[PDB]
């Protein structure tokens, strides 16, 4: 399983500062063993695909569930593919809890994006109240069931565990907390899909991953990489990419 | 009061077909007395502003309420200005009824977009079961109030009445129907805001405007233009632009 780190740039940047960040990534020594994708805001998807070295992937931060139609403010897998991006992030906790996207809806978005030929970074995660109530395993199995049910070919899906209490707060999952649910997810996938899907699907972690804590998280056996938020806007994103080296 | 034709492409297009369309608009003999804007997918806004003639406005179909942050999937007024687009469409019916945007959110996004110096095409419109219950006027005044309370400067606001029973249905309002609620809107404005605002503010109609029914609606006294959807993807858009012709 090739190490995967995506940078989720969320609602950040302008053309000046993202051209500056992209020039850093392009000219930096980045490990050939790491798959790297940047999630630009939709308004700069085209410009990021035009400026980033081809070996770096571009992902869209959200997309809708049909190719075209009367849905003011949305964009589809067809437009993302037209601009030359190869990925879409779906199910992100901000889309679930701030904008109300349900499992049903993430689910049809996953199925439509895959049928259109994109890759899907599918995000699952429990809230703090659910972890303190002890039900982390039920919540996250329910969420990857809703995804897996819509997955035909797993070669294009990367699962991203992003516990909500760790997104943007500074309160990273410890390497043992991350490890435990990542091997439970791997277990879920072996019991419910197959052993072969379980062994090759990257499960990545997200939630306050920095240059200073990444190396200990990547040493864990079932952590296949990261989906980095705030630190992907920074010079230390190169160090996170290079966490196994 | 300058006649205003907005083109809302909704979630349609790709670079080849919007490229065909934009080339027609740049070539067309468009009226000197109309202000035109095109409302392009977020993913094609930079492309649409690069390629469209400078006299034609570009509008974003949605945005959020703060300038930057941890809101995966959103774009901000700062990013839209950065690209050169001068307007945003806020509170479109599809956003309210398919995507749950309440009047409190639309009201906070209007104030933010205006604080950032963009123009806003603020949308309002009743449902058919509300028209038949005899409460159009209380609905659209409720909606307009949620916007007006968040507007410190009206020179950059265009209001768009869009009865939801008329959007993409083909069931367009008669000129008499558009005119009754637009003169009601104007009067609401002169009594709850001011005479100079009411005199000044463009109130435009959308909901199945075609080149076939546009001269009759445009001859109505308080209809200052249109926000057209499906027909703005066709050569027909040029007729609607020129519609007092």
């Amino acid at each position: 399983r090739k190490f995967f780190v995506g940078g989720n740039w969320k609602m950040n940047g302008d053309k000046k500062s993202l051209g500056e960040l992209i020039h850093t990534l392009n000219g930096a020594k980045l490990s050939a063993d790491t798959e790297v994708v940047c999630g630009a805001p939709s308004i700069y998807l085209d410009f990021a695909r035009q400026k980033l070295d081809a070996k770096i992937g571009v992902a869209a931060q959200n997309c809708y569930k049909v190719p075209k139609g009367a849905f003011t403010g949305e964009i589809s897998p067809a437009m993302i593919k037209d601009i030359g991006a190869a990925w879409v992030i779906l199910g992100h906790p901000e889309r679930r809890h701030v904008f109300g996207e349900s499992d049903e809806l993430i689910g049809q978005k996953v199925a439509h994006a895959l049928a259109e030929g994109l890759g899907v970074i599918a995000c699952i995660g429990e809230k703090l109240d659910e972890r303190e109530a002890g039900i982390t395993e039920k919540v996250v199995f329910e969420q990857t069931k809703a995804i897996a049910d819509n997955v035909k070919d797993w070669s294009k899906v990367v699962l991203a565990y992003e516990p909500v209490w760790a997104i943007g707060t500074g309160k990273t999952a410890t390497p043992q907390q991350a490890q435990e649910v990542h091997e439970k997810l791997r277990g879920w996938l072996k019991t419910h899909v197959s052993d072969a899907v379980a062994q090759s699907t990257r499960i990545i972690y997200g939630g306050s991953v920095t240059g200073g804590n990444c190396k200990e998280l990547a040493s864990q056996h079932d952590v296949d990489g990261f989906l980095v938020g705030g630190a992907s806007l920074k010079p230390e994103f190169v160090d996170i990419i290079n966490a196994k080296h």
